[PDB]
């Protein structure tokens, strides 16, 4: 089994997991739609008691799973539970990811298309004060990069460039993941974790420097940062706060899992994980909070900034900023930075989710690194068709596994690991070979309070929540549903092949 | 490696494999919307040109590929040509009678829904002359049992009861193929084949006493065997003559060799595969031919007759024969009658088209005969959720793989045995063990004459009728070509897996 090389080189790629697109384009949506500061205490408790302890569990869970071979959760989730329904439940840990995978590499290929067009200029030129004069051309830019529907028809008309950059794209990962853990994902973020830290600091002070009649960034950064405890009683504001939580963490994906099985069975989980998730959250609250908002705030006001967020995920990233960096001198390569920042914190982000399915190709089919990438790459790729031609798949994707499916991977993983395995089991798996130990009072917000504030938080969705997006929908959303369902008995079949394997394996020696 | 039994049993299932819905539902509608006996001598010279040759090169390759533990064409293709191209190609023999299964078990799973209605008599009751007041409450009938569309919206809603059905008729194959080759398949072909006989010789029977002012049975069997020498210089004529050929023998559909691999090595195939084939003429030109025209054409006239029949595949069979028998004493259940002969018909079929998945699993990548035919049923059965839900997704599956495909495969396989192994070597495999030799002629036949036939059918077809298919339908085509572009590759992965567990293999003895 391969190895992280460096402790360093373990941190970066571990932050370099969890730093993406749900720093830089998801918080800043998600804060502004919820009250900006009102946002905020939600989010700062849900770090507390679920973020910390469940990223600890998933480390804990992956370099215990390693240590007897296995990266990946159907494995895992067997050795911490010998029990038939422990496998299948670990099949999410695959689908997850490889769901995220189809629609995120997209994402991650706009960044990258966007940032090629305003290298090279090629971008729209707004009439030399009107808002909508200066923002249309830009959305029309989004619209015809993507192909967004002009009549009635649900579906999408992907440019000739944004296609081949989604074959670049997939190149790009497929160059790095082909060279392993050490050789390809740990030497790529020791270069592209720096870069993006410089990147993300030179466009805050920037953005700092943004002052118009509707105001300043200090209004966006005062927005962000004022408490409004009228919200506190908002149901919405907390599961908008846990859900953030655990997409910008990378838990519940089957990511951390997979990436701390490369983790020697010796080594520190407990100060590592601490400084990976603490690595994340200010480039989420520092970095990702003082980009977005605080320019959309300045150009806009505080009320028309929050409705351009409630409008559309893409519309303040894709379509707003670079706006609003049109506006200022050498605007156009600001942009080109933006995108080229957006690029690699989706990079880092994508060989994480993709690597669980490598890992369990390696592992348990035995397939070469070479083939389990090539595979991989391939089912993703063919895959990511549904997404880029059907209007509103994305979303639809985002949803069952992005969204409903992390939040109960991180109960069900909880459950197996600090009720069934054993809470005293799990708690010195976790606490063995620290650097630091675990605070005391965790044990009883890992055992008692996380799993109570999850199933709760899930039981409010599946009640008030979804029966309005199963009944409310484009009966389209059936051709996604119905394709990833595909995909989860698929995976259910390589489960299967794999214990076969195993017993074959058995009977030969 | 499991063997038919008996002879007869071996002549039964096959049989069997070829008599299917094909005979009795697609024949009738080919013949009459091609003039008829204009048809016919196509259909003939079809049979002797293509039809006779491919039986037994298919019957070759099977009995040659079980004599090595192999059933299917990944595998077969390859030991005749040891490339891996051959391989990939072999994936069409799996690919083929996965997308058939997929839509004719369904289809199949109607007959069994009108039997059940048609015996306990829950059927439409027309008034107690006008034709439209008589055809629309089964035309209605047939609408709301399958679900077809009211509106705008692409989509279907099948009835609770045909949905039920289908399951039960899933149930009913697993029970079947779940006991094996000579158990199951053979065992249930000494019963049915017999029992459909005399069903369809009965109904024959029963037709022919039809008279009413518009006409006989007599007329429509002068419509369907006077011949029409001007529709000879017709393209379309030869190549729907070509295509029905293809259907109605189960060639290039993999399942003959499939079937052909249980064939002891020595056992006859020859003699065999000639009884088998003129088998299923008898049961098609005579019996197929001899219900469905001669009735409608009695009822309504020839012109009329003909009208129906262009109208839709289904409409003669599910709408206007039940129609016509409905003004007949005992009529309902002369209904029950027909869709039980439809479900034998077709139940002998698929148990036939699902085998071919169910060897490779078994062959290749060794699993259990119930655990590869529970995977095969549970695969089927998720696809076929597309088929029943999304219009005209049925139709996009007939073409692609029933249509296209085993023409496209039965000159491919051609090529593969006759021209790249050897004609000599094919030649010789095809003769070995026969209780009778193939005529000299048709080594002739097989190595010029049948390929340059089938490639200049193919070219006619892409130049001259495909261009439409891919420009002028509605764009929920493509979600049926994006699921079995899947399909195909998903197969191919397996053939993948198949391959390194072989390699795993000859590095352990
Ligand atoms: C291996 C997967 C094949 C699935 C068929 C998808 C064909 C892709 O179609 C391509 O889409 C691009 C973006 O809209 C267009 O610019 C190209 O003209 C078109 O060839
Ligand atoms: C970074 C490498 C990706 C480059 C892909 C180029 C795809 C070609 O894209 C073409 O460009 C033309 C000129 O701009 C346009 O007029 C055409 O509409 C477009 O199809
Ligand atoms: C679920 C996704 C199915 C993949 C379908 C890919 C669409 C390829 O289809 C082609 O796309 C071109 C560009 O969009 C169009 O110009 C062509 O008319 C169309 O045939
Ligand atoms: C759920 C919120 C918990 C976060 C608070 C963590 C602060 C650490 O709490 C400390 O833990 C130490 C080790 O158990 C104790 O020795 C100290 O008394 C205690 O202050
Ligand atoms: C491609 C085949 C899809 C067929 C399934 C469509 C059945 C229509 O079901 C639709 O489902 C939507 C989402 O749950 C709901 O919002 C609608 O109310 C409902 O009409
Ligand atoms: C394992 C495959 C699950 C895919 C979801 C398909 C759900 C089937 O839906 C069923 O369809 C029937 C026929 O229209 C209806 O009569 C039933 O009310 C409905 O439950
Ligand atoms: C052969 C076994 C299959 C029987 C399945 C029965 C499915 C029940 O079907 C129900 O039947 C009712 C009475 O006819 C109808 O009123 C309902 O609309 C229908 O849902
Ligand atoms: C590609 C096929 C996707 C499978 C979708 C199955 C549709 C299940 O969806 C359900 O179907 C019922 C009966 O049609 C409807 O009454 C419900 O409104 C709908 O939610
Ligand atoms: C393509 C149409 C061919 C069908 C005709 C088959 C009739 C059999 O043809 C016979 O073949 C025998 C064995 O080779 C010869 O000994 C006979 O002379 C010949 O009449
Ligand atoms: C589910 C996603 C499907 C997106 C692909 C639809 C692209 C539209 O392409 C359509 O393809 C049809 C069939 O080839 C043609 O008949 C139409 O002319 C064409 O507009
Ligand atoms: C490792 S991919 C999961 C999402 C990622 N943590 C992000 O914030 O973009
Ligand atoms: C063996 S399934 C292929 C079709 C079948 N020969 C029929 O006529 O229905
Ligand atoms: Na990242
Ligand atoms: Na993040
Ligand atoms: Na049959
Ligand atoms: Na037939």
């Amino acid at each position: 089994r391969e190895h992280w090389a460096t402790r360093l080189g373990l941190i970066l790629a571990m932050a370099g997991n969890a730093v993406g697109l749900g720093n830089f384009l998801r918080f800043p949506v998600q804060a502004a739609e919820n009250g900006g500061g009102a946002f905020m205490i939600p989010y700062i408790i849900a770090f507390l008691l679920v973020g910390i302890p469940l990223m600890w569990i998933e480390w804990a869970m992956g370099r215990y799973g390693g240590a007897q071979g296995h990266g990946t959760t159907p494995a895992i989730f067997y050795l911490l539970w010998r029990n038939r329904f422990a496998k299948i439940l670990g099949v999410f840990g695959l689908w997850i990811p490889l769901v995220v995978a189809i629609y995120y590499v997209y994402i991650e290929s706009w960044t990258l298309g966007f940032a090629i067009k305003f290298l090279v200029g090629l971008v729209p030129e707004p009439p030399p004060t009107d808002p909508d004069s200066i923002l249309r051309p830009f959305k029309e830019f989004l619209y015809s990069y993507i192909g967004v529907p002009k009549g009635d028809e649900p579906i999408l008309k992907p440019s000739l460039f944004a296609y081949i950059v989604f074959l670049i794209t997939m190149f790009i990962n497929v160059s790095i993941l082909i060279r392993g853990i050490s050789k390809g994902i740990e030497r790529f973020a020791k270069i592209a974790m720096p870069t993006l830290f410089i990147l993300a600091v030179f466009l805050v002070i920037r953005v700092f420097l943004l002052e118009t009649p509707n105001g300043t960034a200090a209004d966006g950064l005062n927005f962000l940062w004022t408490p409004d405890f009228e919200k506190l009683k908002d149901p919405g504001v907390w599961i908008a706060a846990v859900g953030q939580i655990f997409f910008t963490l990378s838990l519940g994906f089957g990511a951390i899992i997979t990436y701390a099985s490369y983790v020697r069975k010796d080594q520190d989980i407990v100060l590592s994980g601490l400084t990976a998730a603490t690595l994340n959250e200010k480039a989420e609250v520092i970095l990702g909070g003082s980009i977005s908002i605080p320019a959309a705030v300045a150009f806009f006001g505080v009320a028309n900034a929050v409705a351009i967020a409630k409008a559309g995920a893409f519309n303040l990233g894709f379509i707003t900023l670079p706006a609003i960096f049109s506006q200022t001198a050498g605007g156009t390569f600001l942009g080109f930075l933006w995108f080229f920042l957006l690029f690699f914190a989706g990079l880092t982000s994508s060989i994480a989710i993709m690597q669980p399915m490598i890992a369990f190709l390696e592992d348990e089919l035995k397939l070469s690194r070479k083939h389990a990438v090539l595979w991989t790459a391939a089912i993703v790729f063919f895959s990511a068709h549904l997404v880029m031609f059907l209007n509103k798949s994305l979303d639809e994707m985002d949803f069952w596994a992005g969204t409903i499916g992390v939040v109960f991977f991180g109960l069900t993983e909880l459950i197996i690991f600090f009720w069934i395995f054993g809470a005293d089991k799990a708690w010195e798996e976790i606490n063995r070979g620290g650097i630091i130990k675990v605070p005391r009072i965790y044990y009883y917000v890992m055992r008692y309070i996380t799993p109570a504030f999850l199933a709760v938080l899930l039981v409010v969705w599946a009640r008030e929540y979804i029966p309005k997006i199963m009944e409310e929908t484009h009966w389209t959303v059936w051709i996604t549903r119905f394709y990833i369902i595909g995909l989860f008995l698929f995976l259910t079949f390589l489960v299967f092949l794999a214990e076969r394997r195993r017993n074959h394996e058995s009977a030969g020696t």
